[PDB]
């Protein structure tokens, strides 16, 4: 695999050991070889993970997430698959490392899919070599692989809402049951419906995964409600997944807007990838996998590959070229090489509105792209009436840093900034100069 000129696609079946045993063996190798290397994991309790698999091996973490005392001396560094692009974007120089490993390389976050884009151009300019890890590739059509051991796959009408009966099979289970659910807001509807038929729920998506996800071993639990974060390497001891077999996808309108369409159905590697929760034990076969849909292919024009070429358009590479995304996913978007190439001034506040922000990356570039500078929040008022966003029926309302009562009315409406009560609350302090 350690070749430079090589791309290695390492697709062993979920829980076939890529991680605490392919991985470990791969790093032996590079260190003895001299490569520089790095891992990225797709979420900080991936990387503690692999810290266990790795331990002893001399690998820089480049993570709080990880407490080591490093020696100075390792050539093998271990970062998230965001603080990957993060870095390529800043004015900080990121080595050329020539063994490049992505771990739940399936990841569909637009960082992710930057990554993979920048490191398959490494590897297809002669430069690098690198070894994608995951049961589920770009364009996977197989949603029922092998596991561990057998699972019992059930097509069933599947609830997406609170219910007072016609599924007496949810909560007649003892076992411990796993949830993907498209959205936060449709989790915790389902969540309070368990809850006040006694159970015990933990909820988890990507702003609370890290530590709600610590939930799961330190307390009893009855149910994980999750949305799809928990494709990405997140391990239950759980005997059942139940699968709504829907998602949420931004879609971008009229280059204008953003929206968050469906919930529709998830991609055959998103179902094979839930289903995979469970099946890993060789000792517990049975485990149970219910699902309430079919697969479509809905990330072919899902923004996240747009906003992926947005931050690929911002990464140098060598002279003017621009980095191009990795082959099987790259007619996900219809984009122009380049197209999104910002000047430098315009490129730094773009960086900033995502790092500091926390603003989408479609948001971001309209704000950086008309010449907005990065405290300038007069955008989040002069939009039209119907960019008006609202607040448990009413029109939020923020106070300026002028000190003046408006409604948020952003020039440019991306619907994740509102997606529910904690995205909108980070948004207000942004609107209101608070970060
Ligand atoms: C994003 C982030 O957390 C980050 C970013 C850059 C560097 C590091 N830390 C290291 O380079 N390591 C670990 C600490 O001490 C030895 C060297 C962490």
């Amino acid at each position: 695999m350690l070749k430079k000129k090589q791309l290695t696609v390492l697709d062993l079946h979920p829980g076939a050991g890529k991680t605490r045993r392919v991985l470990p063996e791969i790093v032996r190798e590079a260190i003895k070889k001299r490569l520089r290397t790095v891992i990225l994991a797709p979420t900080r309790v991936v990387a503690a993970e692999m810290e266990e698999a790795l331990r002893g091996l001399p690998v820089r973490y480049m993570t709080t997430a990880v407490n080591v005392t490093h020696s100075g001396t390792e050539i093998v560094d271990l970062m998230c698959h965001a603080t990957f692009t993060s870095r390529l974007l800043q004015p900080i120089r990121v080595p050329n490392y020539n063994l490049n490993i992505m771990d739940e390389a399936h990841f569909t976050d637009p960082s992710s899919i930057a990554a993979r884009g920048y490191i398959s151009t490494r590897v297809e300019m002669g430069e690098a070599a690198a070894i994608f890890m995951t049961a589920t590739p770009p364009g996977t059509r197989d949603a029922f692989p092998d596991s561990n051991s057998p699972i019992m796959d059930t097509e069933v009408e599947v609830p997406e809402r609170a219910w007072s009966s016609g599924f007496d099979w949810v909560t007649d289970h003892s076992g411990k049951t796993v949830w993907f659910v498209p959205s936060v807001r449709n989790g915790n509807e389902i969540a309070a419906c368990l809850t006040k038929a006694g159970k015990r729920v933990i909820q988890l998506s990507r702003k609370t995964f890290e530590t709600e996800f610590q939930k799961t071993k330190n307390q009893e639990w009855d149910f994980v409600i999750t949305t799809d974060i928990s494709e990405m390497g997140a391990n239950f001891k759980a005997d059942r997944v139940i699968d709504s077999r829907r998602c949420l996808k931004p879609v971008i309108l009229d280059g204008e807007r953003v929206i968050l369409a469906g919930p529709m159905p998830v991609t055959h590697a998103s179902a094979a990838q839930r289903r995979g929760r469970i099946g890993r034990n060789p000792n517990k076969p049975g485990d149970e996998y219910m699902y309430g849909g079919g697969c479509a292919e809905t990330d072919e024009g899902h923004a996240h590959w747009l906003e992926a070429r947005m931050l690929l358009d911002n990464i140098y590479l060598q002279d003017g070229l621009i980095a191009s995304l990795y082959r099987p996913e790259a007619d996900k978007v219809a984009a122009i090489e380049g197209e999104f190439k910002l000047r430098t001034e315009q490129r730094k506040t773009f960086v900033e509105l995502m790092k500091r922000g926390d603003l989408p990356v479609w948001l971001a570039y309209q704000v950086a792209s008309a010449g907005i500078t990065y405290t300038d929040r007069r955008w989040c008022f002069d939009g039209t009436t119907n960019n008006t966003i609202m607040e448990d029926s009413v029109p939020a309302e923020v106070w300026t840093k002028y000190g003046e009562k408006r409604v948020l009315k952003p020039r440019w409406m991306d619907a994740r900034v509102c997606s529910d009560h904690a995205a909108l609350k980070s948004f207000k302090e942004f609107a209101a100069g608070k970060r």
